[PDB]
């Protein structure tokens, strides 16, 4: 067929149930997960293409950057609690591996303060019990899929994408095939 198990995707051995419908894995370390995010806005062309209803979700990973990664983790559940994914995606990035201006968790909040979100409201999320349990849900999603590598997506929890199976001669003609699997997986 067009699209083959084992080509474009592949199919877990080990169904996760309950899992998100659309799940991405990534690492504000992660050379391919700053392609993705800034050069060819995968997250954001997938969207554009997923039927009605069904929801995007991103987590951020332990297993790069050591010290620096768990914190990381944090931060994005920060980030998810406020809402403000959209503010700190790019200077996070950029801090990790384009300045390289981001080597403690006071320079990642850093860049929360400088995208205006709140000194108070910033230490009273990343200390808070909510936060904490979305640290939890992020570790239990990747683990639930036995995670060695970012960047990541499974769709309804049983299908991985295999990008290594696409042209990159283009990045324009990969990133539409990645969301016409994305999408043709989440139409099966």
């Amino acid at each position: 067929a067009q699209y083959e198990d084992g080509k474009q995707y592949t199919t877990l051995e080990k169904p996760v149930a309950g899992a998100p419908q659309v799940l991405e894995f990534f690492s504000f370390f992660c050379p391919h997960c700053y392609q993705f995010e800034e050069v060819l806005h995968i997250s954001d062309n997938v969207k554009k293409k997923l039927p009605e209803g069904v929801k995007m979700t991103k987590y951020h990973v332990n297993f790069m950057g050591g010290d620096l990664g768990k914190d990381l983790t944090q931060a994005w559940a920060v980030a998810m609690a406020l809402g403000v994914e959209d503010k700190v995606t790019v200077p996070l990035f950029e801090g990790v591996q384009k300045t390289q201006t981001i080597r403690s968790a006071s320079d990642i909040r850093d860049v929360f303060i400088n995208a205006g979100i709140k000194g108070e409201e910033y230490d009273a999320a990343w200390n808070s019990f909510v936060v904490k349990s979305l640290v939890a849900q992020q570790e239990k999603a990747a683990a639930d899929v036995q995670l060695r590598g970012v960047p990541a997506m499974f769709v309804n929890g049983k299908y991985q994408l295999n990008p290594q199976g696409m042209d990159t001669s283009n990045m324009d003609v990969f990133v539409q095939q990645y969301a016409d699997t994305v999408k043709y997986l989440s139409e099966k």
